[PDB]
């Protein structure tokens, strides 16, 4: 606990655990010694917490997800355990730099973006709320790839995060389980049997999840695939079974029907459900009480197979009758929808499923038959309603609509922001909500204020605590008390000072990683998120070039200097996203080297955007770019992180941006562009991109520069694919929000010129960010879906 | 003295006898962890394969090789 | 080639060439036997290379310089020929110590400092790049004097480098030429004739220049003066003609208008141009193609007379019309400016030139007339522009501004570092660049990585090759690959070990030459370069005394121990530089003998700093002192040698230091003090030295100690000249950069206390030194000035 | 070689600091590899490199059965 004992443990681990002394120990050795020193502090409570759940047997919550975008664990653990100050002191006394030790840790990047990071924030919140919750996923050998930029383009490198060892995971060999694939179904007089299957073992690894200052330490269980049991070739072929948990599919909001992805989904699902049933049978609590002891949240449709798998276990194995089994199943599962973009919908062809999971295909067909029998009985004449509500789309080569399977097999279905949940309920699944009104809900996303405030921005956390105490950490709504300081000049300077320090520290980072020199006086304009056409960093890029031309046309004009930062990873096979990245690095090259613009404007493509880098750049941001086309971003969470950390937002009325406006007051955000209904109008009328190109002189110059090679001289036609998409296939109407966006941007610079007014708006944003704590989000899930209670 | 060899993931196969004959099963000795080995990541080295030879005026060069890394694990004796 | 044959040749030369056997052979005999053994390996390629240039007739490059600071040739030859390992083995087997044999060789010190050493690095690079290049200079009987220190002062001794013979030169008697002096001009109806001249013969000596591992062996041709053809007195007076190539003028960055110096300049120029024209007429290629076959680089204005001489040959002798001749001339010459210090500008009084070179004075007046006629025609009303752009300064006793003559007679003019080239173009020669924008360029200096890495620091060269192959030798930019090892602990220890070995080996050298005992644990703080007020080793000395007082005031305080080394030669007539040397030896005396400081601090004035000693001390340096007043060091090259060899730099934002910062990242260098614009501000406002003396207590104590005799007890007023200069005539503002310098120095010791952090910065310096290879510099000259191509 | 270069003990003393036992011919390639390092990389002359190599290696034969060669 105290400094002396922490130093003693550190030296002890460096010695016995790392087998080193101070003259031969590497930096990595020191990081590992500290990690083990911190990890030791988790054990007692990890054991008690899990023992407690067995004793008092509260209802358990299982968050089933193919992704857990955890980031680093060291600092997060020290903070939630109240050990950071002591460890900082101990490490300092040992003559070491704790910051350096922390940078040695690899991010556990087992996620693509929002969906995976939401799972991570939820685990922190559920532990902080004292819920008997478990995270269940896959332990990928390789997470989201490390991004490099070569000659302006994205290059992918394997994310070998486990190469040096992960001290934060605990193998649980005694819980290994067999998972089945392929084979065939036999309908015997003893029950249908699934036989001649190939077997792959599932080895679980537990990672502790410390609640914030509360003695609760929950568990995240990730499964790894292992082979069971010419000789050499046979041994090498063991790689095939093990490839199942080998790599995270690098796609964000995009469906790719590869068989290996289907294997991963069944793998997690099968291992997870069996483990859950086994723990249920040992609870010394037949399966009638199951739904009162178990809640399983389906994170998107990725784990949809859990439904037919639970049915398979209840029926084929436990011999329960179908009706009883189906009843228990619905009461067990709840489904969370995370998107409305067509390219992201999971639709598995029945042939692939038939080959890999013959018995699940049969169970799904059965589910679908009973389902449609009901509709036929309710709307005998609506024949097309049946076609629309079926789990099977015969529309060409038959496929399974996984979202529909999740809806019929779940008692609750929720979206992740009001605007989104509404669209899901009344438009996308109108036929279903009409039948079961009460089944559809909304649960607006949230972020954990531990990692995204206390951890990433200690200066702000301290300043806030200075003024209003520490209650806000566990009750973020407490930030409204900050309103008492609206006219407090001294406080406003203190707030600005914290942002300035964060910017200074991040600028140091930028100068050492990039050739560029940073004007620390500039406004940090930031857009960090996965590269997507719908998120439109392309629009941001149009505005950047626009500011460039303005400086060239009139260099002596008064101008608020900016440092424009854009970062994010493109899915490997997403060609347009890769072109967009190259467009940004090209533009940056011209801008950063034009002697006429100089320190007026700097552009940086932030490489390898991931959780640990987000913790650095967000606290250093002044302007947060949340410009997705109205109706495309289901919720967003980066928007919330920026709001909590003192940045103002420039964005569309989309996803949770709408709620950030409700809480803070629309005028305290720079809202702009078409709204959901305006986008529909343009669609109805038909979008003619050329018209804006024609009518907007600044837009036309930008476009022409791009298309003629102004930014790619050595290859004039390089950006032709973008031009063509922009003029003839822009599903996201980049040109249609261009004018309002730029006008809006000008207004931002205006406000920035007035520090007191700017920080006054910042204060209103921070003071109103309380609704976005994931602790609030989780309370709502616990109360209205899982029916469990905080402790 | 130092012993130098390869850390095979699988050693000599485990032998089973089925219906009077030898049957081989993978010897997955590291599955549960080996407390007796100590990874020495700071001594990793690159090993070269394939490629081609170039006889330059600065000495013969072996180039265009494929690289595989070698990670040493120390076991106390 | 192999060991057996090398031993056989060695014995053969010891026998037939040195007329010795193993029991009577001297060390010098062994060195000569090895030298001839190595030299034999150059012949075949020397002959083929020169034959090749005659056959394929590529355009030739002639580097005309009064200086070639070559250093020793043995090791450099063995290395560039790939013979070092074999010779080392052969010599070892013969029971000899090759290191001892190498120390027998005299440096060919035919240069003063940076300017002359740049010429030497350029020859190595041009041969390594396979260019048809020739170095042209004077074979001084005596080079830069050998420096001795007696009773703390510099004493000069003749550098009789040819006394024992130079095996590396080859007399070329068949190319001897007559050079003319004095006489008078006659304007006859057959062309103007220069008559009644005194004749001095020019005998050329060729020295081979081996390219690095490529079969190319170029030539350096140095001319020696000889007399043509009371009797005894007449024979003795032959010495007068021969005195022309007798001694190198020992001035660095300082003009001295002695008639003998003027004779040397015309001598090289006249012999060189004639030889070039003769080779041109034999090329079996009238003079229209001359500029397409010849490029002549003027190394500073020293060879400025080449311009009127080329005109004289074309006109007076080849009878070409003036306009045609002037056109060919400009296309032939390019000029390199090496400094902006006033005291270094060449301004020859017209009377001296009129007496010695009557015809050249006429040609220069003519050039000037056409020149001004043009300006008058362009700016009729700007009368003062004419005065400013004239080749003649009537400002008192008329003199010729040689830089102006080089500018009008050349098609390209270049500075030696961006900051310098800019000052030359937009300030010093604004009137000229305005007229011919495209005439002015920049060519940042470079150093050869053969002599300054492979040769001088085999340990580092090997370590680097170990990690990244050998491509870096010919493409130094390859050192950026070293960035992959930033977190590689083992590599960082290996790097430090190489520096440690170099320090150990150099410490042995120091202890045997100097009374002092070296703490091998100390940081080697080094400043080696010619003694100058602008280079400020005086400032370094102020800091040394400052550290001294600190140790005296608080002996028990934690302190990083240092070995401070300062070395360099003072021009014989540079009084202040001589006082500064005496100040340093005096300070060192007190410091090295004060029992209270002991091994905490040692000070050494490195005697006889020259090329071969630089190769020893540089690889042993931790801290490199590059502290010239902002705007005074045009480029610097020592700074580059230190960077390449693993030392960190403490310096001002001056010359190439600015570019070393751009490449490595300003934070990876210890930059400090006023910048170019701050120096101007202080000048405008007026520099009041006393103010800093008054306000800085540590400075005041240092100054008082100096002025009261603390360091010169037997003579209290000894350093009065320095005190007076420092308070009333310090053109280089020593006091004004004192505070920042000392603060900066403290930061250095801080970093040194952290080995891993220190070597991490070192690695970033080495990995970023690639731009400073002279191979890159030469490629730029070839492409943008000489219009020739690498082979 | 790396451990040798750090011994603060060029390669002349190598065989006095190192002995490598070849357990059967399986690691036979060690011989040409040591030569490759000495020559291609350390630039030592062949004769010198070959001398150091032989002083470094010792070979143990474990069988005379043809099928095992
Ligand atoms: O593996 C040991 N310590 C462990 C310590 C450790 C544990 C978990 C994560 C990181 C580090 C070790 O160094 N690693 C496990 C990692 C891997 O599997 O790659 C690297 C160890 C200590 C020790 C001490 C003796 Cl005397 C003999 C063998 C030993 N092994
Ligand atoms: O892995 C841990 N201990 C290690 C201990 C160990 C190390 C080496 C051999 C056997 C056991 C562990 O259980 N294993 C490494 C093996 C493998 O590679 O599969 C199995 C561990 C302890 C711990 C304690 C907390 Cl609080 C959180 C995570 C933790 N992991
Ligand atoms: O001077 C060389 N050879 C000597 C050979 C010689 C020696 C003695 C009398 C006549 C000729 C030479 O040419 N001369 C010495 C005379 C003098 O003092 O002027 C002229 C020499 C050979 C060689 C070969 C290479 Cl690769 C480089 C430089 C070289 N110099
Ligand atoms: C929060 C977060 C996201 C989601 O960001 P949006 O802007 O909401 O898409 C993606 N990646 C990382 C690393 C994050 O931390
Ligand atoms: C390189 C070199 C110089 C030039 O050094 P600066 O510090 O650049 O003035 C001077 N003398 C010798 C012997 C050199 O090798
Ligand atoms: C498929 C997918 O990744 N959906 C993403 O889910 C997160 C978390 O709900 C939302 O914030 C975001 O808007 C949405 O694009
Ligand atoms: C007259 C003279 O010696 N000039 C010197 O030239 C060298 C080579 O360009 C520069 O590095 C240096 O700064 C400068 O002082
Ligand atoms: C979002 N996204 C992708 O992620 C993608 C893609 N094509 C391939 N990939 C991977 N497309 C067209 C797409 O819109
Ligand atoms: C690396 N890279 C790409 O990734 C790429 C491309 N053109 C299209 N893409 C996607 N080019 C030319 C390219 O070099
Ligand atoms: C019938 N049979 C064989 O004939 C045989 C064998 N293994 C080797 N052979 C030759 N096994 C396992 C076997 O069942
Ligand atoms: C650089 N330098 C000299 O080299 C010099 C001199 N006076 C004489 N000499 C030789 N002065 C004043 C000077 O500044
Ligand atoms: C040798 N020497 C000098 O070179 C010198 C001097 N005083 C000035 N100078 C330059 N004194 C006293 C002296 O002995």
């Amino acid at each position: 606990e105290n400094v002396a004992e922490l130093k003693k443990s550190f030296n002890r681990h460096l010695h016995f655990t790392l087998v080193k002394d101070r003259n031969v120990a590497t930096t990595r050795d020191y990081y590992f010694a500290l990690a083990h020193t911190v990890r030791d502090h988790l054990v007692g409570r990890w054991i008690r917490t899990q023992q407690h759940y067995y004793d008092k047997c509260p209802k358990r919550v299982y968050y089933l997800s193919l992704e857990f975008y955890m980031g680093r664990t060291l600092q997060n653990t020290m903070i939630n355990l109240g050990l950071q100050n002591a460890c900082d002191e101990a490490i300092y006394q040992l003559g070491l730099d704790i910051e350096e030790l922390e940078e040695i840790e690899e991010d556990a990047g087992l996620g693509n973006g929002g969906l995976g990071r939401l799972a991570a924030c939820f685990l922190d919140s559920m532990a902080t709320l004292g819920l008997a919750a478990y995270g269940y996923g896959i332990r990928y050998e390789y997470g989201i790839f490390n991004q490099k930029i070569r000659d302006g383009w994205q290059v992918e490198e394997a994310d070998d995060w486990l190469r040096y060892g992960n001290p934060w995971e605990k193998s649980r060999p005694e819980f290994m389980l067999p998972v089945h694939f392929y084979g065939k179904v036999e309908h015997t007089n003893t029950g249908t049997k699934w036989i001649d299957t190939q077997v792959v073992l599932a080895l679980p690894y537990d990672t502790p999840v410390p609640g914030y200052m509360n003695n609760t330490v929950n568990t995240m269980r990730l499964w790894s695939a292992r082979a069971p049991n010419d000789y050499i070739q046979a041994v090498l072929d063991r790689n095939l079974a093990e490839n199942i948990s080998r790599v995270l599919y690098p796609n964000d909001n995009f469906f790719e029907g590869k068989e290996l992805r289907l294997k991963q989904e069944y793998f997690v699902v099968a291992a997870t459900l069996q483990d859950i049933i086994r723990r249920f049978k040992a609870s010394k609590f037949v399966f009638d009480a199951f739904p009162d002891q178990v809640a399983i949240q389906l994170n998107d449709t990725h784990p949809a197979l859990a439904i037919p798998e639970l049915m398979r276990i209840f029926v084929d194995i436990e011999k329960l009758p179908w009706s009883k089994a189906w009843e228990l199943t619905q009461k067990t599962f709840a489904y969370t929808n995370h998107t409305v973009l067509p390219e992201a919908l999971e639709r598995w062809p029945v042939d692939l499923v038939e080959k890999l999971l013959p018995r699940h295909l049969e169970i799904i067909y059965e589910i679908n038959q009973k389902h449609l029998d009901r509709i036929v009985a309710l709307f005998p004449k609506d024949v097309d309603r049946l076609r629309r509500m079926s789990l099977i789309e015969e529309e060409g080569s038959k496929r399974i609509n996984m979202a529909h399977l999740c809806i019929v097999g779940s008692h609750a279905v929720n979206g992740v922001a009001k605007i989104h949940s509404d669209i899901v309920k009344t438009k996308v699944f109108k036929d279903f909500s009409e039948l079961e009104p009460d089944k559809f809900q909304n649960k607006t996303n949230g972020i954990t204020p531990r990692r995204w405030l206390l951890l990433c921005n200690p200066g702000l956390a301290e300043l806030i605590a200075e003024k209003i105490g520490e209650d806000y950490v566990k009750d973020l709504s407490q930030l409204t008390k900050l309103h008492s300081f609206l006219g407090d000049d001294v406080f406003l300077r203190e707030l600005a000072k914290v942002k300035q320090e964060n910017k200074l520290k991040f600028s140091q980072f930028l100068e050492t990683e990039y050739k560029v020199k940073i004007n620390p006086s500039s406004m940090f304009d930031v857009q960090v998120k996965r590269i997507h056409e719908y998120k439109r960093q392309l629009l941001n890029c149009l505005h950047v070039i626009t500011m460039y031309n303005r400086i060239k046309k009139d260099p002596k004009k008064l101008f608020v200097p900016r440092t424009v930062i854009i970062g994010g990873k493109a899915a490997p096979g997403y060609h347009m996203a890769k072109m967009i990245i190259k467009l940004i690095t090209s533009v940056a090259d011209v801008v950063n080297n034009d002697p006429m613009v100089g320190s007026k404007l700097k552009v940086i493509f932030l490489e390898n955007y991931r959780v640990s880098l987000a913790e650095k750049v967000i606290p250093a941001t002044d302007l947060s770019e949340q410009i997705s086309t109205a109706g495309t971003e289901a919720s967003g969470t980066g928007n919330m992180k920026f709001m909590l950390n003192g940045a103002l937002t420039i964005g569309t009325m989309d996803g949770a941006n709408v709620e950030m406006a409700e809480e803070a007051g629309e005028e305290n955000l720079f809202i702009f562009g078409m709204r959901i209904d305006d986008v529909a109008a343009l669609d109805k009328k038909g979008y003619e991109a050329k018209e804006y190109y024609e009518a907007l002189p600044e837009l036309k110059l930008v476009i022409d520069q791009i298309d003629n090679g102004f930014f790619s001289p050595k290859q004039p036609d390089l950006f032709k694919d973008i031009i063509n998409m922009l003029f003839y296939h822009d599903r996201f109407k980049v040109f249609a929000d261009y004018e309002a966006y730029v006008k809006c941007q000008d207004k931002v610079s205006q406000l920035y010129m007035n520090p007191k007014a700017w920080n006054t708006m910042v204060l209103k944003n921070i003071a109103a960010s309380g609704k976005f704590s994931s602790d609030r989000t989780i309370k709502e899930y616990a109360q209205n879906i899982w029916n469990v209670e905080p402790s």
